[PDB]
């Protein structure tokens, strides 16, 4: 009757009407191919906000034009963005939901014409192009990127911020030793290559107090990469630097076969919830409200993330909730129709 | 694997997608009691477009402000409702979409403060007020203002037009000897009585040539009142009056108990569908794509029509295909997520 | 809350306790090949028993060892059959159903190696053994064989008795223009094609006394072949002779492409109930309870006879309690488990 | 596709088909109230095995009348029960299922009437009665009611032993201070408090080298009660005495408030599983395929324990492999229903 899924939760003042997160997740949706929000998204958005969908993150959106993931991203790296973002904000927070957006830089891994960047000039795959390895100007001008893109979000008026730390992309590349080659303070040693992902974790923390998520890819999924216990310490340290909480993913360094399962990456959010102390995301094949449930009511992770069950229905909340023998409050317009 | 339920129909060169009406159902969203559409109304239907329903009739639109329902209710007596429409039907019909809107005039189940009008002077129940005796001016008064309605769907740029002669509303209420005791050439007679629909399916067709419906109460539930029978012969006249299809209901003429269950309506949908030889839409507890594929396939409706399971699921379809064993197009972007 | 689906009903003073029905389906699980009753059928039947099914229907009987479709199937044309059957049926209704069997002779559709007997000469397919022409003898006889089986079904404790006219087997092959040349009193007319159905039933009547079903295939599925409409003045036959339930199924006289769907024999059952006013059972893809509902309400069949969703789920009746909101008694054991 | 809920599990040269257990449920059906299976058992038991479940825990048998939960219990407390539990064996096996039984002995929570026993003279609660401090001759007469049980349960052919030291029965409560307040060798520490359980292990040993189970209460939920952590070293000696498996269960020792959710005692299972190095079955609200294969795959338990879902679905298998796109074999008899 009174379930977990569907208790608030509060990080920061900013409280959550429950535990059901919506996962970043491209759209490809950018048809003006200048990171502009177009019709798609919002209509895609706020209807999980109806959905009673708690906090909304926003897809990947790329920081610098470069940054990209694909010509159809959402960007940030133009004050012209803004506009558009804060229409999107309206709409969503409008229909009950908070809204998050996730900070992007696809790095080696982007597919956007033109020279791209990496720590090292190790390229994806055999079929990948070579990236550019980073100078230092190139490094403080990236975190620059990230400062403006959170500055830009907060006058959109974004309620969370995510740094998309993990599948294989740029910081995710910092990370690795898979792709970090670097010879100089930013590679060469757990420390060196964490120094990337801490400044932009401070330059952010200088233009943004609000609640502040880090995307991590616990496990490189490979005998020489990172594990999760390797991100232990750098959870820790996170958490010194005014990280909230380490939405906890995997894999996407470099090419690996995966064994994938329902809840295949929870054991690495509860990992770094338990060992680093911090409040930590699960996500990863969450599709029903039983799953999430027993996650939450386990201690496995404080917030759950749904990814493609949220396309499938953007309801989903409600069958959750009936899932689980709960009630909770329905659209008054649908509380004809939203039956417990 | 090739159901009838994502089969496409045409009705006079509109082809739909699929056989997935969503019904046309109040949401009370006007905020600025002006008839006016409004934010939540262009992130409600078009959610359903993005589901994949192929037809989606908006609420019933109140023809006159005493022809509302309720202060809160869609209008369109007016040529300033004509822009929120179409930007509604840009919306919709941008995401897949064919969408229709169902002209409404509630008469003296109206709720709206003031005088309301009925074909007699009597109360819907002995706690409502009493309706004022329409005139002859009253009626083709009104009459026109559903071709004005009719004419602005059409600048909207609408697909397709629903007559809401049903649930005991102004149309019904001239329809059923219980509520229409006039002693005129509008009541006496199952003629008399039909005189109204008749002249306001005219009107409409005057400026209108697209998909035109009606929606009926097939039934009173009343010893007195109208049985799905009564419902043939005008059924008939529609055909001949150029109504391609007959979107089958029933009740709320009177205060009356009705036995509610799985498919309570569709006998009605299949007896006018066969005795008066016009394609038919069955509403009335349709849940489930086994459900609806039965009603198609068994040829007890041609379109079916969902209400407020569409509440609880947008992407319905998804997963009425799912229940099928069947596949269909899903918006590009939720590909990874609608599996089949 | 209170369903039809979950109404008792009355035949001949046997109560059932609701309409739900076990449809015949055979188990090929008579290992010893001599029609005994083995301990796969003494768990299979009375499994669904629990399952709170109001009628269990035994899978077809073979009257002679000729009759049966396999070598492996269930038979009744010894007294030695009676101790398996009578500890089957005591199984059964221990565990609160009632029981019925059907009474099968496979005709010209048996697989029993060596000679097989038809109305004709004439083979299911070109890839079938071509059965012998049975002369007035082997009819008389066959019917002796029905008349045995009942006699022994009677003494096995049977609550009902189901005779098999359909699916293309003996009685279906008299009954079918398609399989049936006899120029005799026995072919040539719906008259005489109908004779040997009525002399089981006849014979069946002179010792058996309770609940009798038959079971017909509506239509052959062929131009040339039988339809619905040819099975009403059947029907009205069967009716007069004290037959108290139709078993509507179709099809199978001859190889031929059906168009399979939800329900898609149910405008069979309710063609004969209502034209030769008899109660019928209809069968064919009934999976839901949500569907059933619908069926009995409408009074398209007054029993819901379920096949394959019974192999899938023995205890479906649960299931469609709780899929209609409706609360059943649970066997107290259980209790704890059917949660409502 | 090939998942770990349908992989085989191979426990002292007996495999397993797959992980699926039905976890030890009380039917209170033994009729005559002398222990005797009944003909009940026969049916409920086998039906799951046709389910597919890979192994069958039989309910709670008291090893003594007293032992009893209540008169309606299964008992191997004489050589006559043997072969009543020689047919359920057979039955089960038959089709298809390994197949254990738990040895069991109620303690001060038995319900049977007359004199009962516990470690000390303390009720479960003040509406409970006071049972009798057991003897040393008590004990190790108890001991051999438990070895005698053993060596019945192996003539009658079963493939699995457990040993019920859980939910407040007589050896939990030699295992919780709570209940235990004996001032002998058998109370006053941690090794104490474990003697009659080591020795009712022993004893068991000395005439069974079959697969060998013990179900456990990891938890008292009461703070002056034991907690998971208690039963590590516990787990460690159970391992070195030759038990193969912990059936982690928890509660019941006294009255008190749980919080209850699904995979409410999965935390305990893995517990035990990993810090003493001994594999685990993970039972409480497991109701799901995506569920229990989240437990095997993230390596919390060995095998999965069905409680209540079982007794909704006998056939859950079946639902557990369509749930996670895998297919399994279905008896042939079912291949037609059984779809994948
Ligand atoms: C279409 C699609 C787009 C995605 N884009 C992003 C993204 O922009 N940022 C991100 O962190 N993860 C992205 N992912 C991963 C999802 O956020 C999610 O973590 C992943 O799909 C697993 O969750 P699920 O199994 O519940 O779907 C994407 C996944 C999908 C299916
Ligand atoms: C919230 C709500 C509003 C409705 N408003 C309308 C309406 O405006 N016009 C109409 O014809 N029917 C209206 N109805 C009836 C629905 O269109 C539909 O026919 C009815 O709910 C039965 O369909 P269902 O059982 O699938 O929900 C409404 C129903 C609901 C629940
Ligand atoms: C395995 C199997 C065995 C069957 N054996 C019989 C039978 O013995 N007698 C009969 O009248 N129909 C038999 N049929 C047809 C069923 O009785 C039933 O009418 C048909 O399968 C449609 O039911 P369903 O769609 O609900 O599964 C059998 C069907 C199956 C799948
Ligand atoms: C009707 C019933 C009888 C039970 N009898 C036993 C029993 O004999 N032995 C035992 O160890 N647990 C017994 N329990 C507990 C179950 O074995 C199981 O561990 C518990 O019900 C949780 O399982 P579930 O949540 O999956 O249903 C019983 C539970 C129920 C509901």
């Amino acid at each position: 009757m009174n379930t977990m899924l569907f208790s608030p939760y509060t990080i920061r003042g900013l409280t959550l009407k429950n535990r059901i997160v919506m996962s970043p997740m491209c759209m490809y949706s950018c048809d003006t191919k200048d990171g502009a929000v177009r019709t798609w998204h919002k209509i895609h958005y706020p209807a999980r906000a109806v959905g009673q969908v708690g906090l909304i993150i926003v897809e990947a959106t790329g920081v610098t034009p470069q940054g990209r993931i694909s010509e159809r991203d959402l960007g940030i790296w133009s004050d012209d963005h803004i506009a558009g973002l804060r229409e999107l904000v309206g709409l969503v927070k409008e229909h009950g939901a908070a809204i998050g957006i996730q900070l992007a830089h696809a790095g080696r891994k982007s597919q956007v014409p033109g020279e791209i960047i990496a720590p090292s000039a190790v390229p994806f795959d055999d079929s990948s192009p070579t990236p550019k390895e980073m100078t230092k100007a190139d490094i403080e001008e990236t975190v620059q990127a990230f400062q403006n893109g959170a500055r830009r979000a907060k006058e959109a008026g974004f309620d969370v911020i995510e740094i998309h730390a993990a599948h294989g992309y740029l910081i995710n590349e910092f990370l690795s030793p898979l792709s970090n080659r670097r010879q100089d303070e930013y590679g060469g040693s757990p420390e060196n290559r964490y120094r990337f992902l801490g400044e932009v974790i401070d330059a952010v923390r200088e233009v943004w107090d609000g609640p502040l998520f880090v995307r991590i890819s616990a496990s490189d999924y490979h005998p020489d990469g990172l594990t999760a216990k390797d991100y232990v310490p750098y959870a820790k340290r996170m958490k010194e630097q005014g990280v909230d909480l380490v939405d906890v993913s995997s894999g996407a360094i470099v090419p690996a076969r995966m064994n994938v399962y329902p809840g295949y990456q929870v054991p690495f959010a509860e990992l770094i919830r338990r060992e680093a102390d911090i409040p930590t995301g699960a996500v990863g094949l969450i599709t029903s409200g039983w799953q999430a449930e027993e996650i939450l009511q386990n201690g496995r992770a404080d917030l759950v993330f749904l990814g493609r069950e949220l396309l499938r229905n953007p309801y989903w909340p409600y069958a959750a909730a009936r899932e689980l023998g709960a009630k909770i409050s329905a659209p008054v317009q649908y509380e004809r129709g939203w039956r417990f």
